[PDB]
RNA sequence: GUCCGCAUGCCGUAUCGGGCCUUGGGUUCUAACCUGUUCUGUAGAUUUAUGCAGCGGAC
RNA sequence: AGUGAUAAACCGGACAGUAUCAUGGACCGGUUUUCCCGGUAAUCCGUAUUUACAAGGCUGGUUUCACU
DNA sequence: TACCACCAAGCCGCCTTGTATTATCCCTC
DNA sequence: AGCTCATCTGTAGGCCCGATGGTGGTA
DNA sequence: GGCCATAAGTCAATCTACAGATGAGCT
DNA sequence: GAGGGATAATACAAGATACTGTTATGGCC
C-alpha cells in the first residue's frame, strides 16, 4: 500500500504529486512555510496516506525544512542528486520542464528506482559543516585582498590593509569556534585527534574531513569516501571525475603537497609513481585520493596512523 | 515474464536475460539469419516463452533480429538510443564507460516497461523508402543548382548533364510514389484527405503519409506534433528560471523539414493560414516564430483530418 | 631619423627591439627596475637614438613605470590595447611561427600604424580612478555577503553580520575620501556638479564618469566616449546574404559600462526626459533591456556633452 | 601613387581611393562590364594613372574587375580574406560594413604594400576547373556508394542507376583532363615528370599540375608545401592547414601508398616510426614531403631519382 | 556642389554574484596495488561606420 | 474528484547546401653585430578531406468544453 | 529633513550503427 | 615559536536564488 | 489547362601580465 | 601481357569571404 510522492521545491511554494498504488495521481501545491508544511502532512493524512516514499531534489536551503518535516511525520524521504533527476527526465523522454512536470517526474523516479532513504544530519554535524564552509568563504576573500596588494595603488593600500587585518582576526576567532565545537563533544574530539595523527593532515584539514565524514561511519569502503569527494578517476585516457564535494577536494591539495614532499610515507608514494613517468600534478591528484581513503580508513580502524601499514 | 536486452553490432549480437528470480543468462550470437534462429532456439531451450525484449535503434542492423523475435511471439521494444544513454546516467552519478550494454537494456526494460514495437506494413516501408530517396535526390539537385551560379564554362556542360539526369529521376520517383498510393485503396483515400488541407500538396502528402502510416498509431494529434519535434519546449522553475520557449526539435528531422515551405504557403496564401498568422502577429510574434507555429499546426491538423476521415473543413478554424 | 622601438614587458624583465631607418635591428634585454629603466635610456643615447616612437602593450601595472620613464626621456610612447597587437600578428601572415607578440612585432606595429601618443594621466585622475575602482571592489564584496544572508545557517550569521557592518563603514569612508578629493580641486568640484545636474546621475555615477572622462577634453566627439565605454552598437553587414542583427559592442571599460545601468533604469522610469526617450523607442517596438542599453549610451554622450558645454543639464535640448 | 580598396559583392562594388595628401574619394559601382568601364573612366577622370589596388579574394565575383584593372595598367593585389579580417581587428574597427571595408583595404594596401597579383593562364584555369569538377563528382559517387550499404530494395535501382551515370561521367572528365595536358607540350612533359614519383599516379599528377602552374612561380619547394597547408606550427606542433584544401586532400592516399608500397616511402616511414611517431603523424609528414618533392622534381626537370632520398 | 559643427534622429538584451547536492572500476580486494593535471583567484588596456538622415554654420 | 472529447486557444526562429583565397619554422652559404642577397627533391618539427561521408531512432506542457 | 521601493529580467535538439578516397603490388585468365 | 617551500597547455554534472543607484513619493 | 513568382530568413566582447592555500621540519 | 581485387592509415580540436534551394498556391497567360 506504498504511495510514491515527488516534491518540486521553490522559495515560495511546493508542488506535490502523489502516485497511488492503483496508478492515478493526486496533485496539490502548498506554501513553502511551517504552516504550509503542516497543511501538507494533514493533506496526506486526509487521504489516509501513512506508508509513502517521498522523493525530493537536493536544491539546498528551500527543500531542507520540508524534508525534515516529513521525516519526522514518519515517511521514507529520499533526497536525490539533481543531476540524476535531469538524466531521468531525459530517459522518460519529456519535452517540457515545469513545476508540476518535475513533481510527477520525481514520483516516477521514486517508484522505478526506489532510492536509499535520507537521514537528517546530527545538529553538531550541521554546525561544524556551516563553520567550515564559512571559514572557506573568508579564506577566499582574504586571498582576493592579498592578490590586490601586488598591484595596488598607494591610495588603495590603507583600505586593503585594514580589510586584511579584519579578515585575519575573523579567521582566528572562527578557527577557535571550530576547536571549541569539536572539543566539547567527546567523539569529535577523539576522531579529530585520530585524523591529525596522519602526517600531512593538520588542524584545518582535520576539521574539513570531519565535517563531511561526520560522527558515524556511513561508507562501507574507504574507496567510496574518496569517490564522494570526486577524487577517484573516470574513463572519459582517464580523468579525475570531480563528481563530488568541492570543499573536500579543495581542502586536500596542500596536504597532498606536504605529504609528497615532507613525509616519509608520502615521498615513498611520490617516488614510485614518478618512476612510471607520472607528472607532478598527476601524483598530487593521486595523493589527494589516498589522503581521503586513509582519513576514512583511520577513523574506521579507531587507532592512530600506523606507518608500517604503508610504504 | 523475463526481461531481455540485446546490444547490437553489424556482426555480433550480445544478449542478456534477466530472470524473475533476479539471476542472469548471457550469450553472444552472430547478427545473421542463422544466429537469429540460434537465438530463438536458445530462448526456448531455457523455456522462455514470455519475455519483453529491449533493443536500441542503432541503424538498420537491428531491424531483422527485431522482426525475428516479434514473429517468434515476444514483446519487442525498439528504443531511441538517446533514452538508453540517459537511463545509464540516471542509474549512477560517476558510473563507468558511459555506454549502454545488454544488461543496462534489460534493466531499462524492467523499470520502464516501454511501449511495444510493431513491424511496419510492407507498403508503409516502401513508401517511406521512396520518400527518403526523393529527398536525397532533391538535395543533390540543389547542390548542382548552387554550382551553376559560379561555374566555369568548362564545368558547365557536366553540371547541366547531371541536372537533366536528376530532374528526370525525381520525375520518375514521384510517379513511382503516386503508383504506390493509388494502388492501395486506403493510401489513395488518406492522401486525398491530406491534400484537401490548404498548404499541403503532392510532395507533403507523401511525406506525411510516410510517417503517419496506414493505421492510427497516435491516440491524439498533439502526439504526432510532438513526434515531429514541433511543439514548444517550456523551461520553467520557481520564480528565478524563465527559459524562453524554443521549438523542441525532439523528433523526425525529415518530417520537420518537409513542413517549412507548406507553412510559408499557408501563412501567406490561404485564408485559414493568414488568419493564424495575423493573430500571432498581433501578439507580437516574429516571422519564423509564426512559421514554427504553423508547422506544428499543419502536423496537428494533418493527423486530425485523417482521424476525422473527412475533407478539411475550414469552419473548424479561424 | 625616427626609430621605431617595441618593448615586450614582463614582471621582472624587459625585452627591447629597435628598428633602425636602414632596416637593421638592435636588441637588448633589461631588468624591469628603476635601475634597468635608466640603463635602457642610456643604451638608447648610446646608439645616438634621440627621436623614436616606442610601442608598449597594455599588460597591467608592470609596464607603467617604464612608459613614464621613456615619456620623460622625451620619446614618443604609445601604449596599445593587447588585442590590437594579437590581430596585427595575424595580419602579418597566415602561418606565423607563433601567435604571440614579441618586441620585434611591436616595432613593426609602430612603423606601420604610427599609433596615437600616450600621455601619463594627472595624479588626481590617477587617485580618483583608484578610489572609484576600490569602491566597486568593496561593493561587490558587500554584495556577496548580502547574498549569503539569504541562505545562511544561524551559526554563520554573526560572522556575516559583522562583516557587513565593516564593509558598510568602509564604503562610507571611501565615498567621503572621493568627495574630499573632488571638492579640494576647483575644476573637479565644478565638473562633478555639472554631471549631477543630469537627471539619473548622482554622487556615485558622477565620480565614475569623472574617473574616465578626466580633467581635460580628451575626446573629440561624444560618440567616441560612448564607444570608449563599449556602448555603441556593432553593425555587421556584407552584400545581401550576410546581415547579422546589431548588438552592443562591449568593446570598452566594464567599470564605466556597469556604472550606467542602474542610472538608465532610474532615468527611463522616473525622469521626464528619460520617459520621453523610453516612449519613443517603445513606439518603434523595442524591449526593456534594449531600451536600457540605448539609454546607457545616451547618458554617456550627454555626460560628455554637458561637460563640454560647461553649463547645467538643459532638458529642452532633448525633445 | 594612390592606394585603392575595392569591396566586392555579387551586384555592387564599393571603391575607396586614398590620395597621397590623405584625402578619400568614394564611389559605388555595378559589378558588370559596364560598371568596370565606369570605374576605369572615373579613375582616369581624376588623373589616377599610377595606383595600387587591393581586392580580397571573395569568390569569383572579384575576378572580372581584377582582370579589368590589371589590363588598365594598374597594380592589383588579391589578398587572403583572413589577412583582411585580422587587419581590420588591428585597426580596432568595431563596425563591419561595405563602405568601411573598402576604406580598410586601401589602408591595408598603404601599410603592407602586398605582392602583385598575376592573372593565371587560360590553360591553368581550365585544368583547375576540371580537376575541381572531378573531385566534386567523386564526392557524390562516394555518397551514393555509402547508401548501397543500407539501401532498401525499392531504393537500390535508383542508386545503381546514379552510380553508373557518375562512373561514366568521371571517366569522361579524366579523358578531358588528359586531352588537355597532352595537347600542350609543357603540361605533357611536366605531368610525365610528376608521375615518375613512386606514390603519384594519374589523379594526383593532374591535381598537382593544377596548383603548380605552367611556370615555376615558387622560388623554393618549401613554399609550395606551405601553399598546401602541410607545414607544422606551434599553438605541441600540428599541421597548420592554412592552404589549399583541394590540394591538401589529394595527397593523403598517395602518402599511404608511398609509406606502404615504395622503397623511398617505407624508408621515410621506418625512420620516423623508430623515433616514436604515430601512423597518421607519419602520413602528415609524407604529405608535406610529396608536395615538396613534387615541386622539386619539376624544377630539376628530370625524372624522380631515388638515390637523392636513400 | 563642397567643407565643418551636433548633449540630435536611426542602429543598442548591463555588470557582477549567492546557496546546495555527489557512497568508482579493475586487482594479489578496501589505511595495500593499477587507473588520478586541486580549488579559488588578481590587475590592466578599449577615442565616432558621422555610415545615412535631419538641423545649424562657412563657402 | 472521476469519465469522455479536442483539426480550438496559450506556450514555437525548419532543414539542407554552394563557391573562392592561402609562396613555412628552420638549416647552410655570401655580405655583415640581426637589413638584404643566394641555396635546399637532404635532416628536424607534421593526427588528410580548415566540420570526410552514410543510414536509422523521437507518441508535448497547460488551458477550455460536456457529463456525474 | 530623512527613509522607502521600485524600475529592468532571452535565445543557436539528442543518440547509435556504419564506410571512401588512390596507386602499386600481386594473383588470375 | 615563526618562517619557508613543494605543483604549473587544458578537458565535472545539476537545481534553486539576489544586488547594483537615483528619484519621486511618503513620513 | 500550363507556367511562374512568391512567402520566411537574430545573435551571445577581445587581449596581456600575474597569485594563494597548509603543514611539517628547521633555525 | 592485360585486368581486377587488396591494401596501407584512424582520442578530440583548433582560418576567412561571398552566395542559394525547398513547396503550393493564386494570379496570369
Ligand atoms: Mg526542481
Ligand atoms: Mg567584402
Amino acid at each position: 500500500e506504498l504511495h510514491y510522492i515527488g516534491i518540486d521545491t521553490a522559495k515560495e511554494k511546493l508542488d506535490v504529486d502523489v502516485l497511488r498504488p492503483d496508478g492515478r495521481h493526486r496533485t496539490k501545491k502548498f506554501a513553502n512555510t511551517t504552516k504550509g508544511h503542516d497543511e501538507l502532512v494533514s493533506w496526506l493524512k486526509g487521504h489516509k496516506i501513512d506508508h509513502a516514499h517521498i522523493c525530493i531534489e537536493a536544491t539546498g536551503t528551500y527543500m531542507e525544512p520540508v524534508a525534515e518535516c516529513l521525516y519526522d511525520a514518519g515517511y521514507i524521504v529520499s533526497v536525490i542528486n539533481p543531476a540524476l533527476g535531469k538524466a531521468f527526465a531525459q530517459s522518460e523522454g519529456l519535452r517540457n520542464k515545469t513545476d508540476t512536470v518535475d513533481a510527477r517526474m520525481l514520483a516516477e523516479f521514486c517508484r522505478q528506482k526506489r532510492p536509499a532513504a535520507w537521514e537528517a544530519p546530527h545538529p553538531l554535524e550541521r554546525a561544524l559543516r556551516a563553520l567550515v564552509v564559512r571559514h572557506q568563504a573568508l579564506t577566499d576573500m582574504h586571498t582576493q585582498e592579498l592578490n590586490r596588494t601586488e598591484t595596488a595603488r598607494e591610495v588603495q593600500r590603507p583600505s586593503i590593509d585594514a580589510h586584511l587585518l579584519w579578515l585575519e582576526a575573523e579567521l582566528k576567532r572562527l578557527e577557535k569556534q571550530i576547536k571549541d565545537l569539536t572539543d566539547d563533544d567527546p567523539d569529535m574530539k577523539h576522531r579529530r585527534k585520530l585524523l591529525e595523527s596522519i602526517p600531512g593532515i593538520g588542524e584545518k584539514t582535520s576539521a574539513v574531513l570531519l565535517a563531511y565524514i561526520g560522527l558515524k561511519d556511513r561508507f562501507a569502503h574507504a574507496r567510496q569516501f574518496a569517490a564522494f569527494a570526486g577524487l577517484t578517476p573516470r574513463r572519459y585516457a582517464s580523468r579525475m571525475s570531480k563528481a563530488g564535494h568541492v570543499s573536500l577536494r579543495r581542502a586536500l591539495y596542500m596536504p597532498a603537497m606536504v605529504a609528497t614532499s615532507k613525509t616519509e610515507w608520502g615521498r615513498a608514494f611520490r617516488d614510485r609513481l614518478a618512476a612510471n613517468g607520472k607528472k607532478g600534478k598527476v601524483i598530487l591528484g593521486a595523493m589527494m585520493r589516498k589522503l581521503a581513503q586513509v582519513a576514512y580508513g583511520v577513523l574506521k580502524s579507531g587507532v592512530p596512523f600506523d606507518a608500517s601499514r604503508h610504504n
